[PDB]
């Protein structure tokens, strides 16, 4: 399925080249510009654990998730990954725990040492 495919066929987008965050572009977005640090970014996403369970979805809430890029308001992989996306792009990310919740995990659903899968859509990005 999609998690296996990004595991086996994704591109390493980390600065360290440690394979901690792999990406596939599923839908090409608009033009060449990616967001800049501090931009307000609007995303839709779904996340799955390695046991196949969906653990989160913005679609199911009927509202996007909004954060300021590059500020550690999200897991490291999201700051790295969304920074690579164009407006309108849909991507898959496959994230080792060092770029997510590490050994701590995150109650209630994310265990220790969890590799995570996301599908993300970058809806919009704006400076403030
Ligand atoms: C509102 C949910 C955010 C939570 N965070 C930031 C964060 C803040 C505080 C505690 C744990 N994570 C995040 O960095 C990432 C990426 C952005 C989307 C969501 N998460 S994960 O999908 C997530 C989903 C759910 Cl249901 C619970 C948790 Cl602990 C984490």
């Amino acid at each position: 399925g999609a998690p296996a495919t990004v595991t086996e066929q994704g591109e390493d987008i980390t600065s360290k080249k440690d394979r901690g965050v792999l990406k596939i572009v599923k839908r090409v977005g608009n033009g060449e510009e990616t967001p800049m640090i501090g931009d307000k970014v609007y995303v839709h996403y779904k996340g799955k654990l390695s046991n196949g369970k969906k653990f989160d979805s913005s679609h199911d809430r009927n509202e996007p998730f909004v954060f300021s890029l590059g500020k550690g308001q999200v897991i490291k992989a999201w700051d790295i990954g969304v920074a690579t996306m164009k407006k309108g792009e849909i991507a898959h990310l496959l994230i080792k725990p060092e770029y997510a919740y590490g050994s701590a995990g995150s109650l209630p659903k994310i265990p220790s040492n969890a590799t995570l899968f996301f599908e993300i859509e970058l809806l919009d990005f704006k400076g403030e």
